[PDB]
């Protein structure tokens, strides 16, 4: 859709409208979700509901050697947006792992999505303030 974006605003609005007038939607959107309408960062557990194949991958560089991987990696992975598919930076070692599976599970989540969700949080925080 080429208003997608516009889109998204609507129903930003329309979800802050029934938060605003305290009426419920049957909406049962994702903790990922949740959190990015709150500006919270998202979890690595999150990603077990949805791309269980990645939350393996960051279980498998978690509890283990990076030496277990025989090959390197860095904080670049590739992404689908609209369609079109990049290789995109994040910004590997023991020590920015702890970084990589929080940054990786943040470009994960909101990269393919970053432009939908800032005019849904655009929708909601006309209405509702943020804070």
């Amino acid at each position: 859709n080429p208003n997608h974006l516009s889109y998204f605003k609507f129903v930003g609005r329309i979800v802050a409208k029934a938060v605003y007038d305290n009426r419920l939607l049957e909406c049962y959107f994702t903790r990922s979700f949740y959190k990015h309408i709150l500006g919270k960062s998202v979890r690595y557990t999150d990603m077990e509901s949805e791309d269980y194949h990645f939350y393996q991958g960051l279980v498998y560089l978690l509890e283990n050697d990076v030496s277990t991987l025989g090959y390197d990696l860095t904080f670049s992975t590739e992404v689908q947006e609209f369609g079109v598919c990049e290789v995109r930076d994040l910004k590997v070692t023991e020590e920015n792992k702890k970084e990589y599976v929080h940054l990786v599970c943040q470009m994960r989540m909101t990269g393919a999505i970053r432009k939908q969700l800032a005019a849904f949080l655009e929708g909601f925080y006309e209405i509702i303030p943020k804070r």
